[PDB]
This record gives C-alpha cells, sequence and structure tokens, in this order.
DNA sequence: GCTGGCACGACTTTTGCACTCGTATATCATGCTGTTGCACATT
C-alpha cells in the first residue's frame, strides 16, 4: 500500500512471494522422485 | 654664447639550460556480479 507502490508498479518488481501459474493442459503429475531439493515436481504431459 | 635632446663604450641584468637530490563513521532501497555450497546424473 501507500505510494512506494506506483513506484513499485512502473519498476515492475517482482514481489517477494510470486504466484505460480501453469500452461494449456494440467494433468495431475503431483511430483516424481521428489528428493530433498523442490519437491512436487509437477509435469503435465 | 647658452641650452636640451640623440649615440657609444663599458657595466649590469636576464634567460635558456636541462640537471639532479630531495582521521573517519551511524541514510536506506535496489540491482548486479562473483565465490562457495549443495543436489542430481554418470561410469
Amino acid at each position: 500500500g501507500g505510494l512506494p507502490r506506483v513506484a513499485d508498479l512502473f519498476e515492475a518488481r517482482r514481489p517477494k512471494e510470486p504466484a505460480i501459474l501453469a500452461e494449456i493442459s494440467g494433468i495431475v503429475s503431483f511430483g516424481k522422485e521428489t528428493k530433498g531439493k523442490r519437491r512436487l515436481v509437477i509435469t503435465p504431459v
């Protein structure tokens, strides 16, 4: 809020927690071999 | 006859010369780059 945001909007700064998006067909894939790294690897065919 | 500005032979001044020894901070906000640590595929 406030208006360190007309500045924040125009510089198009990436926020702290971006929301992920998807592609044409998001079939159920959950995560294959979800190791200690980033888990829930979604692989929509 | 009286006087007042011009040149000459000593003196005096300048100049290249280039040559060496010789007290402090405490604005954040952001973006970019570099180093190191760690997960994943390989023979």
